[PDB]
């Protein structure tokens, strides 16, 4: 806010002035692997990628 | 005080002297604005305007 001095303020006020800020987003973060069905009779490499995805 | 030496002192008795020190006041201090009705339809600017002005 602005101020002022004295008495008479006549035809001496003043207007509002509030200001703003943008907040946007990028693209998606993915991990993206295909397995066959049979490449999960042991599930341990499965579960350590998604681990390690995270 | 003044302070004097000697005995006889004669003819130089002094006076009594009190200073003085003013304390006064200034010109009012405001924030002073204008608002259309259209503007009051939400308020939020006019309130955060106060909140400044303090």
């Amino acid at each position: 806010s602005p101020t002022q001095e004295g008495w008479d303020l006549t035809d001496k006020a003043t207007g509002l002035l509030e200001l703003n800020v943008a907040v946007n987003m990028g693209e998606p973060d993915n991990d993206f692997f295909q397995l066959r069905a049979d490449d999960l009779r042991d599930e341990t490499a499965y579960r350590r990628r998604i681990q390690s995805a995270a």
